[PDB]
């Protein structure tokens, strides 16, 4: 795949998110690099408008599946890299149990040598002292698997998956994700057989950083074929 050739080394990443949750407007910018050969990415994100009005763990999945590692032994098509450099649109509904929901639309594509994820996020119907707007979630993110299927009619893929967010009182709150991806432009893409992506995330803080921020290490690996 020609798109696959763009990922054999280390690739710089830029993430830009404009958000509006219950009328609270905010922006996030992130920079880092991705190593798709190892399924690895490292990022630092900053809330550039001041205080982030939602917990950072609720934004992890919104803030580049082209950096997944697709192992040889499954020998299956990589939709996300095959769409590059022109890239793809990634859209989601994210529902939080007994609370509001996010709607997201992002374009993932090369701008020069940088893989860019540019996102528009809207949050609706949140409770002002629920776990999200009330900041009652732990600063961590559990490992999870997500099932990927081909969407033949839209020449893309879909994925419905759940995330278990840890609440400060010891319980969990489900954030259910409903995702669809479609290619940008008219280049040919590879539609995969059904498979899984497995993800792990390590969240930390920069001790010299005064702004509201998140340092992230993430691994994404394909399986099941």
């Amino acid at each position: 795949s020609k798109g696959e050739e763009l990922f054999t080394g280390v690739v710089p990443i830029l993430v830009e998110l404009d958000g509006d949750v219950n009328g609270h407007k905010f922006s996030v910018r992130g920079e880092g690099e991705g190593d798709a050969t190892n399924g690895k990415l490292t990022m630092k994100f900053i809330c550039t408008t001041g205080k982030l009005p939602v917990p950072w763990p609720t934004l992890v999945t919104t803030l580049v599946l082209c950096f997944a590692r697709y192992p040889d032994h499954m020998k299956q098509h990589d939709f996300f890299k095959s769409a590059m450099p022109e890239g793809y649109v990634q859209e989601r509904t994210i529902s939080f149990e007994d609370d509001g929901y996010y709607k997201t639309r992002a374009e993932v594509k090369f701008e020069g040598d940088t893989l860019v994820n540019r996102i528009e996020l809207k949050g609706i119907d949140f409770k002002e002292d629920g776990n999200i707007l009330g900041h009652k979630l732990e600063y961590n993110f559990n490992s999870h698997d997500a099932y990927i299927t081909a969407d033949k009619q839209k020449n893309g893929i879909r994925s419905n998956f759940k995330i278990r967010l840890n609440v400060e009182d010891g319980s969990v709150q489900l954030a259910d994700h409903y995702q669809q991806n479609t290619p940008i432009g008219d280049g040919p893409v590879l539609l995969p057989d059904n498979h899984y992506l497995s993800t792990q995330n390590a969240l930390s803080k920069d001790p010299n950083e005064k702004r509201d921020h998140m340092v992230l290490l993430e691994f994404v690996t394909a399986s099941g074929i």
